[PDB]
Order: C-alpha cells, then sequence, then structure tokens
C-alpha cells in the first residue's frame, strides 16, 4: 500500500521543496492550503513536513501533547547554536523593573542619535533587543559588559539555521561554518566576562548564579561554553522575534501615517499625567497595541511552527505517521480570508471591541501560537513594544528613506529577519 498524504505541486529541486522554501516559503505554504486544504505536506529535502492550517486543524496541532508532538527534535539547526527562563525572568512581580530596565536601555542607545539621522533598522533593533533582553533575562552588569560585538556574533548564529540542516546540522557550507566560529567568540566574549568576576570578586545577575553553582565533586558545574550556551538560550525566542517585530510596527506606522498620528497624539496624552514608563508599559495603550496585533499577524516572527509526530494519528482523514513533521503556520493562518477579511490590509480597527478578531480566532490568530504552549514571553514582549516606542516616538518622528515596498523580510533562513538595506531618517520632534 504506497498510499501517501496529498503533496504540494513542484519540489522539482535538488532537495524537493527545500529551494523554494529558502526563497519564498509563505508562498509555498499558502499553494498547500490553496492546492490540498487543511492538511497537505511538502517535500524538505529527505524530511515530509505535513502543514495543517485552519481552525479545525490548527486546534489539533495546539491541543496535542509534547507526547504527540514533540518540539526537541523539530529543529536540528538549534544543537550546533545551543551545544526554566519563566522562574529566572518573567515572573509579574518583575514586568515593573523590566519595564525601566528597558526604557533605559532605549535611551542609551539612542544617546548619540542628536538632532536628525539615518539608521538601519535590522541593526539598531536587532542590537537593542540584545541589550534589552541580556539586561532583563540576565542582569543589566552582565549587559554592560557586552557591546556590538557580542551583538553581531549572535546574529551570525541566527544565520545560521539554512533550512539544509533539515539534510545535516554539519554540512560543510559558509552560513555553518561562521555559525560555529560565531559561537566560539561568544565562548571567548563570556570566558572574558567570567575571568573577570572571578579574579576581583554588589548587584548580582545571571551569570553569578550559573558560575556559584557547584557539582557534587565539590568543582564548579558549568563551562563558559556551557554558560554561553545557556546564554544563548535564554535569549534566542526573545530576539529575533521582538527585534523583528519592533522594526515592523515601525515600518507600517511610517507606511500609514493615520496609525502613526493616532499613535502619536496617544502617547502625548497618556504621559501627559507624568507618570513613568515603566508605569504606562505595563498598562493599556490602545491605538499602539492594535497596531502591534496588526503588525504580528502581518509579519509573525515565527511563519511557520514545527514538530515531530511521536505517536500514529489522524487529522481530517489524514493519517500522520511517528517520525513525520507536523507543522502549523501562522503566516497562513493570520490571513485566512473567511477568518480576517482583507486579510492582506493594515487594519488596527481590527481588534478594538466591536471585532477582536484576535479573540475570535482563537486558533487562527497565532503569531504568538495558542493552547498550553502559547508564547510564555508574549506579556513580556508586548511590555516591551509598549516601553521601547513610548521613548522612540515621543523624542523622535520618523520617515522610510527607502521606496514602502523595499522593506520586506529575508526567508533564506528558518529565523526570519528583516532584509537589508532597511534605512529609515528621523528627527527629533
Ligand atoms: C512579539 C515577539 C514574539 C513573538 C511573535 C513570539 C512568538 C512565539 C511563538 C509563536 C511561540 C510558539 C512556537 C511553537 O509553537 O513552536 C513562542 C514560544 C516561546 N517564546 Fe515567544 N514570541 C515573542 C517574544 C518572546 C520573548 C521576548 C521571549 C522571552 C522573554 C519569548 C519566549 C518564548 C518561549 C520560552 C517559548 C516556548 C513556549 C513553550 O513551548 O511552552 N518569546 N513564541
Amino acid at each position: 500500500s504506497a498510499v501517501a498524504l496529498p503533496r504540494v505541486s513542484g519540489g522539482h529541486d535538488e532537495h524537493g521543496h527545500l529551494e523554494e522554501f529558502r526563497t519564498d516559503p509563505i508562498g509555498l505554504m499558502q499553494r498547500v492550503r490553496d492546492e490540498l486544504g487543511d492538511v497537505g505536506t511538502f517535500q524538505l529535502a529527505g524530511k515530509q513536513v505535513v502543514l495543517l492550517s485552519g481552525s479545525h486543524a490548527n486546534e489539533f496541532f495546539f491541543r496535542a501533547g509534547d507526547d504527540d508532538l514533540d518540539q526537541a527534535k523539530a529543529y536540528p539547526f538549534m544543537t550546533p547554536i545551543f551545544g526554566m527562563l519563566h522562574n529566572a525572568a518573567l515572573r509579574g512581580e518583575q514586568m515593573k523593573g523590566h519595564a525601566a530596565t528597558i526604557e533605559d536601555q532605549v535611551r542609551r542607545m539612542i544617546a548619540d542619535w542628536g538632532e536628525a539621522g539615518e539608521i538601519d533598522l535590522l541593526d539598531f533593533f536587532a542590537e537593542l533587543t540584545i541589550y534589552t533582553s541580556s539586561a532583563c533575562l540576565i542582569g543589566k552588569k552582565f549587559r554592560d559588559q557586552l557591546d556590538g560585538r557580542f551583538a553581531k556574533l549572535y546574529h551570525e548564529l541566527e544565520r545560521g539555521t539554512d533550512p539544509l540542516a533539515y539534510v545535516d546540522p554539519y554540512l560543510p557550507i559558509e552560513s555553518f561554518r561562521r555559525r560555529d566560529e560565531a559561537r566560539n567568540g561568544l565562548v571567548a566574549l563570556v570566558a572574558d566576562i567570567m575571568n573577570g568576576r572571578i579574579a576581583n570578586p554588589s548587584d548580582r545577575d545571571m551569570l553569578d548564579v550559573l558560575i556559584a553553582v557547584k557539582a557534587e565533586t565539590g568543582t564548579p558545574r558549568f563551562s563558559a561554553d556551557e554558560i554561553t550556551g545557556m546564554f544563548i538560550s535564554m535569549m534566542f525566542a526573545g530576539h529575533h522575534t521582538s527585534s523583528g517585530t519592533a522594526s515592523w510596527t515601525l515600518i507600517e506606522l511610517m507606511r500609514h501615517r493615520d496609525a502613526y498620528a493616532a499613535v502619536i497624539d496617544e502617547l502625548d496624552e497618556l504621559y501627559g499625567d507624568g507618570r513613568s514608563v515603566s508605569f504606562h508599559a505595563l498598562r493599556q495603550i490602545p491605538q499602539l497595541e492594535n497596531v502591534l496585533k496588526e503588525t504580528l499577524r502581518l509579519h509573525p516572527p515565527l511563519i511557520i511552527l514545527m514538530r515531530v509526530a511521536k505517536g500514529e494519528f489522524e487529522v481530517q482523514g489524514h493519517r500522520i505517521h511517528e517520525g513525520d513533521l507536523v507543522a502549523a503556520s501562522p503566516a497562513i493562518s493570520n490571513r485566512i480570508p473567511e477568518d480576517f477579511p482583507d486579510p492582506h490590509d493594515f487594519v488596527p480597527a481590527r481588534y478594538e471591541q466591536p471585532r477582536q478578531e484576535d479573540l475570535l480566532n482563537r486558533w487562527t490568530w497565532i503569531p504568538f501560537g495558542a493552547g498550553r504552549h502559547r508564547c510564555v514571553g508574549a506579556a513580556f514582549a508586548i511590555m516591551q513594544i509598549k516601553a521601547i516606542f513610548s521613548v522612540l516616538l515621543r523624542e523622535y518622528e520618523f520617515e522610510m528613506a527607502q521606496p514602502p515596498e523595499s522593506y520586506r523580510n529575508d526567508h533564506s533562513k528558518m529565523v526570519v529577519q528583516l532584509a537589508q538595506p532597511a534605512a529609515v531618517r528621523y528627527r527629533r520632534r
């Protein structure tokens, strides 16, 4: 019985649909839903990906236990990179402080901005998010010993996630080589901070905690190599997502001056009570929030969510087998026509009380995913954007220095990022 799941057209290239997935993954995924519907597959090298879409299919996907759809082995490119977080830095009691930390990191970042100038959205926000994450999730003391170097290396790590990892995480290609060398540079970086603390024993941070943990032998339990990895781990899920979202929030505001105007008036109005960013970032900021939600629907940082099937299951009559990669796609589900009218349109109103399309499509509006394993950093990420823009939009006004269309994502790697250049002009309000 040579029966198989329905497969999307194409896949002609050497590694099937891989070549396409590295160029236009969203187009490939839309063609799957368009030709096959809710359940369809495409081939990534040797592996088959079972792409689920639509409310019913996604519900099955998100309500499944880690015993059915495991995430652990779904992203082999993470092994070389790495080599819970919630308890350490995401406790609600900590949000207020993180709001202040973030505000401080932003003001520090733009400190040399002056009157007017230009920045690159990817460069600015990517580095800014390294500082906010490192400062909040690990500690300011640690962040203060970091600079553009750490950021540049961390970026090489993210550019080391070419879909070819599904063939082998250690292929002798350039991106995988750069990835390994970059991590080697991150260890040298962390080791230097570690030796400074040991040679010269106060506010304590997560690095202090990891350095102090002793093995039963009495010897320290973690090496510089292991600490760097854990640190890379703590910041990975929150870095490229925040950087990208921040970039696309400013891009959309700039593309739609009407939304920009509204956000600005509301911020000046909100802050008119004299309270701080750490006070307002934890509280409602409607216009800004709806622009954010609309930015996440149109440009979700994770365009595909992966899993490895453990058992034998059936989704809408189609049979999934153990070993199959099962996948959900926020890029695709977030634009399903019947759930989000004019899906390709930037319509913040979509989330105002009268519609709240985000809450009426619990299994389709999945920029943060859904179910039990819905992004645990969601509240932090929202607070961060509020905190970041409360500072930027009040101090500076922005404008595009390139055609509106040239602002787009780079889909060559599993981790999505803004293509360059992404130049933007700024000027003090
Ligand atoms: C607005 C920016 C962000 C977006 C769109 C986002 C989105 C997501 C999505 C879609 C998932 C689920 C992935 C899957 O189902 O395979 C996820 C998981 C996760 N995110 Fe985020 N995230 C963002 C920011 C952050 C930040 C800033 C942090 C760190 C404070 C973070 C930490 C995590 C963690 C730890 C998980 C794993 C959750 C679990 O499996 O239980 N995220 N995120």
